[PDB]
């Protein structure tokens, strides 16, 4: 299990060279045998680069590290992160890292070195897309764009499906708010006809997911405002169930809601249901004014139709019941706490939910992502290196603002959009195993306060190197009346106070000589790969299991959870049938009598943890996140009061994304 992953390693170390620059001078020498074109896999201007520093660069490459790689890590990454040539591996990891190094920081050798050292250790990741391109020819970074519709017309609405389809192809995910679309029945002049509204567009969209795949198919979040006249025809089309032209299942589907319309559903006032050409720019205001707006229009009757606010909120929650969606996210709190407010009112947040970056007919938002590694920084004596943490999260900040400046942009409009508010997101993996290295339970006092330190640090560390760079750099364009250039900051929008850890008076005077390079910095997004090759527990989120099992060629894999088993080996009460014994308890502990109530604390399920307190500390670090998280909800025997319970606590608490998955048993 940890053999087979040393024996897989060792394979590929024995049918691979071992130089660095010679495994990229095959790369770019590279020629498609069926056609004799020279087809270079990686960049020219990299490659010279490396042979320019070649002694330097192959010399600097540990390959120990190589190692570090658990079965399944590695197995993932020879599928889809190592170049290959005609079918077999050219590349090292040691070799794909240094790669994505060199092709973030170019000429500046010692930069790329230390970013080697930091990725090779496992400090850190990049995201997939940056894995895959860096140093590559037209090399598309980036992970995330968002999109609001062009036009509330033909020419608007295929040329946006243009752009979702170029963003297709080059790898990336996509969020559209479609709101402004006109609803179904509605009238059009220069035709004398009427709207067959957001259904049967919806379905040239998701055939344009299935059609543009390029190995799963193409992933478009659609983002619906709930005033929209076709938002119970939008619940719909998810389901497993029904007439194939009522339906698009491909997609994927998101609210994008007003507080209004959750206060009307626990008042229990009436709904009113409109159409945007009637009723028009409802999404290009928020909170206040949105609200003094719809009473406007309500007052008024352009309203296609009432309901009761109770009957839509139980068509969400059988949407959720039976396909884990839409996704949760709170319009007002994703405004009101932006420093992109700015900019005007954003209409959308990503697929994953942790971005909210305005758009607009002229603008694509952008994000390139990173994440840090947090059972990282647990010192051996269960201390947790805050000052290390910020070290780390200084160098991802600056390779993340390189990126924003090589990126090749598949549409002009998201280069506009990066270039003119420079956002990133920095995100994390492996909060639940930092907990367990430092013996903390995820529900303890404890675990809450790390919870806070992390975000605080990182948030402080993200902000002082931003701070930096406009300095050398200068402040980003849209920089002056922005709520940080204001002296406002994350924490202070949520009305919290930071803990003293860190010094925010410095860093606040800091930032007001200076600036920032930086629209946003901070994004927790899902990591399902990248935490998968590093072993490290997803994101944010509790253990899933003490047991993770897997069907392979040769049989079956039973890993028990790495830090478990060092812990019951230690504490000598480990045994090949309390194996057996886990199956049966669905990845639980508790049950089993022959283990210690204070590890059986620590080593709780995602489906024995306090979903309020993963809201609770949720937004508890959402005070020190610029954007959002992709924060998914656990309950396993789900019924209408409690799914209704759990969202209301989430909005209460002012979380900007209030459920990305609903994830049952
Ligand atoms: C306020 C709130 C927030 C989020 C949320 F998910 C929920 C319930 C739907 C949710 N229901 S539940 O998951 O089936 C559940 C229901 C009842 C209990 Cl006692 C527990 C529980 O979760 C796991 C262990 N605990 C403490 C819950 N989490 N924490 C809690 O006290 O109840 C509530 C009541
Ligand atoms: C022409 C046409 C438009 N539509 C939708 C797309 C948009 O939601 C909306 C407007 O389409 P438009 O292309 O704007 O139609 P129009 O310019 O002739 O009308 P207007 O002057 O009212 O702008 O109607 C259909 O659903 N089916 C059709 O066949
Ligand atoms: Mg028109």
């Amino acid at each position: 299990a940890i053999l087979a992953a040393r024996i897989a390693v060792s394979n590929l170390h024995k049918e691979t060279k071992k130089v660095f620059s010679d495994v990229m001078e095959d790369l770019y020498n590279y020629i498609n045998p069926h056609n004799g074109k020279h087809s270079p896999m990686v960049a020219k201007s990299t490659l010279d680069i490396v042979l320019a520093n070649k002694d330097r660069l192959n010399s600097a490459i540990i390959y120990d590290r190589d190692f570090s790689y658990n079965y399944f890590g590695f197995k993932t990454l020879e599928r889809s992160y190592l170049l290959k040539i005609n079918g077999k591996v050219a590349e090292r990891p040691q070799h794909m890292l240094m790669r994505v190094s060199v092709g973030i920081h170019k000429e500046d050798i010692d930069a790329a070195i230390e970013t080697y050292n930091l990725l090779s250790e496992r400090w850190f990741t990049h995201a997939s897309p940056t894995l895959f391109n860096a140093g590559t020819n037209r090399p598309q970074l980036s992970s995330c764009f968002l999109l609001s519709m062009k036009d509330d017309s033909i020419e608007g609405i295929y040329d946006t499906l243009k752009q979702c389809a170029l963003i297709s192809k080059s790898a990336g995910g996509i969020g559209v708010a479609v709101s402004c679309i006109r609803a179904t029945g509605s009238y059009i002049a220069g035709t004398n006809g009427n709207s067959n509204g957001l259904v049967p567009m919806l379905r040239v969209y998701n055939n344009t997911a299935r059609y543009v795949d390029q190995k799963r198919p193409g992933a478009f979040a659609i983002y619906l405002e709930p005033w929209h006249l076709d938002i119970f025809e939008f619940l719909d089309l998810k389901k497993n169930t029904g007439k194939e032209e009522q339906r698009a299942r491909d997609l994927f589907f998101a609210l994008w809601i007003p507080d209004l319309f959750m206060k009307r559903v626990e008042t229990n006032q009436d709904w009113s249901l409109m159409c945007p050409n009637e009723c028009p720019g409802l999404d290009e205001v928020w909170g206040e004014e949105f609200e003094k707006l719809y009473a406007s229009y309500e007052k008024q009757g352009r309203v296609r139709k009432v309901v009761k606010a109770q009957q839509l909120w139980y068509a969400i929650i059988e949407s959720q019941t039976e396909t884990g969606t839409p996704y949760m996210l709170y319009k007002d709190s994703c405004n009101r706490k932006s420093n992109q407010q700015n900019l005007g009112t954003i209409k959308c947040s990503n697929l994953c939910t942790e971005i909210v970056e305005y758009t607009s007919k002229d603008e694509v938002a952008v994000c390139n992502l990173a994440s840090l590694a947090l059972n990282m920084y647990v010192t051996s004596e269960h201390t947790y290196d805050f000052k290390k943490l910020a070290e780390v999260t200084k160098v991802v900040v600056r390779n993340l603002n390189k990126i924003i400046d090589i990126n090749y942009y598949p549409v002009p409009e998201a280069c506009l959009s990066n270039k003119r508010h420079r956002p990133i997101g920095i995100g994390v993996q492996g909060l639940a195993d930092a907990f367990i290295l430092m013996r903390y339970p995820f529900e303890s006092a404890e675990a809450q306060l790390l919870n806070k330190q992390i975000f605080e640090t990182i948030y402080y560390g993200a902000l002082e190197a931003s701070c930096d760079l406009a300095k050398e750099q200068g402040p980003y364009e849209t920089y002056e009346g922005s709520p940080v250039s204001k002296g406002i900051l994350q924490y202070d929008m949520w009305n919290v106070t930071p803990t003293d850890l860190w010094d925010w008076k410095v860093l606040k005077e800091k930032i007001a000589k200076y600036g920032i390079r930086n629209s946003l910095l901070i994004a927790p997004m899902p990591t399902a790969s990248t935490a998968q090759i590093l072993g490290n527990n997803e994101s944010i989120e509790p253990y899933t299991s003490n047991i993770y099992t897997r069907r392979v060629l040769s049989g079956e894999f039973q890993i028990v959870n790495p830090h478990l088993l060092k812990d019951l080996t230690e504490r000598g009460l480990w045994h090949e049938e309390m194996k057996n014994q886990i199956i049966a308890c669905n990845g639980s502990i508790q049950s089993i009598p022959e283990i210690p109530d204070d590890l059986k604390q620590l080593y709780k399920t995602v489906w024995e943890i306090s979903q309020k307190t993963v809201l609770k500390m949720a937004a508890e670090r959402g005070a020190f996140i610029d954007q959002s998280q992709s924060l998914n909800i656990h309950i396993a025997e789900p019924n209408y009061g409690k799914l209704t319970s759990m969202h209301f606590y989430g909005w209460k608490q002012g979380l900007k994304t209030g459920m990305y998955y609903l994830r049952t048993r």
